[PDB]
């Protein structure tokens, strides 16, 4: 059985970490296959949105430390844990059941949107074992929830419940336990109904803009806006609306 | 006149005045907005601006040279130096949301709504909504709103810390004036320096931030208002500022 | 009678501003003794976490204006108001009773975590007196709570209650009035149970990462992670977890 399963439903790619006996921990096989799945997602013109999930009712207990200690290529150059260091250009949704701990919280945080079972949990317990979270949890956590609560979780290693992460605005949608994938699919479909060149460019600006100075950010944004103004989709969106009918996207 | 301007002691009230087009921005509006922000920043007897729209709507979005270079849609690309409060009624969608975000403080009717629907129509929000929404509410909720194009209610924007004040429908301007009055009561230079530091510090490195700040602090130490504030407090009486 | 009390309780350094008379405001003696205590915290191998508090029902009323006016060296070069310009490497917790105003709010913000009494208050009223908060409150407050609320508070000068600062995510823990210090100690102890090199690097990464670009952040982080991989504590964490017993940390 593949250590990561990949399935297309319409224009959504569903990516499932499949080591439920190892609590979906990330070895080199998972890390390469996540990497390849994101490549696939970005390259395939028939796809609009990715969804990341774990098999068997749990998202991911983190990095496979045994595999790392033995020497597998778990943290891939320019990619990290699967894609922690190079997320995909297209929208990516985490669908979380059970535990998303350590590297697993890091994978969730590397996505754009999180849908989490009401009974699921996150955390970076690394320090409790004399480790440090190095898959970007320490870079992204303080950017998703209040700085001091991120600090607190990082230094204590305490769990952060899905409901608390939703209250703090880290988790976008709370689902019925067992129903996270379905809710993430519903969310993915809303995004998929939108203009794909506009969606991608919109994600890029949100993401990159934190690195842009006050003085330069409008000009940097404009370089990304520039192909939108003359895109076929931009003209279609206006035509359809004025024709009072649904839009038809081509990604051009 | 497609934009009204009034002075109320140290407050400037700037009213988009085209309710027929749901207060959408044309070149007259845009140029007059920019004109009013410059007026706000020039007069040392003004401390705070308020931006509102006439007749139960704030601004519907973009309506012809509407986007003044170096300034944007009225002021989206160079907001004023001084504090600016949006007073929101009805729909503030698309470019109207961007106008609201370009202000510092948002006072909104409890029945008003925000949103950046641009992607639904194969467009991208270019007036700063994508730059500012993620600064104002949690990053992932901003991402969600941007990619889906869904509305964000005034009550939810208030819960997320983007709307400073919920007001009764029809009363957003009055609440905005009360908020402005709480600010015009404070030292004019110290208020202005306070906004400047908060704004610019976003872009200062940890190793330079205090020295960068000290440059702004410097004339406050010797300002007449600093002495007046000290004199007024011991004397247990209200301060009489001069903006020097 | 000394103006800053410093007490060790096991691995916790407790630092008490001791000028209840002057509402624990910072003159040059308090300022230098705060810096000395932060130096002691970082230098002492038997120390893991600091707690900053104020004697007598109040945290700190801010800079001592009478001291500043008579020309005392209150704002120490390279340190600021005690440590506002140079916080310590080890974790630091503010334990807040009564008022933490003006420079007092800025002291609390220069810590990593805030434990506040349910009836305590924060704020930066400077502008009401024609002054400007120069101890970092204008730098840090918009990093702790929603940006436009930070903006609002700085311009109006309004108090922010402990309950509101907690709802906003600035205060980590609400304590019983009069028992802020004990709740800070319990929080310190959770952090003290964790691996000291790992905790120190964790705080470091969270703090510094705010200034690293997207395309350099993982490499800058790696520089800090590097000695964690081969530290004796990472090994001790594994062995202690293997043997199902408390880890015995060495800081190596």
């Amino acid at each position: 059985e593949p250590e990561v399963l990949v399935e297309q439903r319409d224009r959504i790619l569903i990516i499932t970490i499949n080591r439920p006996k190892a609590k979906n921990s990330v070895n080199a096989a998972v890390s390469r296959a996540l990497a390849d799945a994101m490549d696939r997602l970005d390259a395939d013109a028939g796809l609009s949105v990715g969804i990341l999930t774990g098999a068997g009712g749990s998202f991911c207990a983190g990095m496979d430390l045994k595999a790392f200690a033995r020497g597998e290529n778990v943290v891939v150059e320019g990619r990290g844990l699967g894609f922690t260091e190079r997320p995909p250009a297209k929208p990516l949704i985490a669908a979380v059941e059970g535990y998303a701990l350590a590297g697993g919280t890091e994978l969730a945080l590397a996505t754009d949107l999180i849908v989490a079972a009401r009974d699921s949990a996150f955390g970076i317990p690394e320090v409790k074992r004399g480790l440090v979270a190095g898959g970007g949890g320490l870079l992204r956590l303080p950017e998703r929830i209040p700085y001091a609560i991120a600090m607190e979780l990082a230094l204590t290693g305490d769990n952060l419940s899905a409901e608390r992460a939703h209250a703090l605005g880290m988790v976008n949608v709370l689902a019925e336990p067992g129903a996270a994938l379905d809710a993430a699919i519903a969310l993915a479909e809303k995004i998929t109904a939108n203009g794909p060149l506009a969606v991608a460019a919109t994600k890029r600006i949100i993401t990159e803009s934190r690195g842009w100075s006050l003085d330069t950010r409008f000009a940097q944004q404009m370089k990304i806006l520039f192909p939108i103004f003359t895109s076929n989709d931009a003209k279609e969106g206006a035509i359809a609306f004025a024709e009072k009918r649904p839009p038809r996207w081509t990604g051009t």
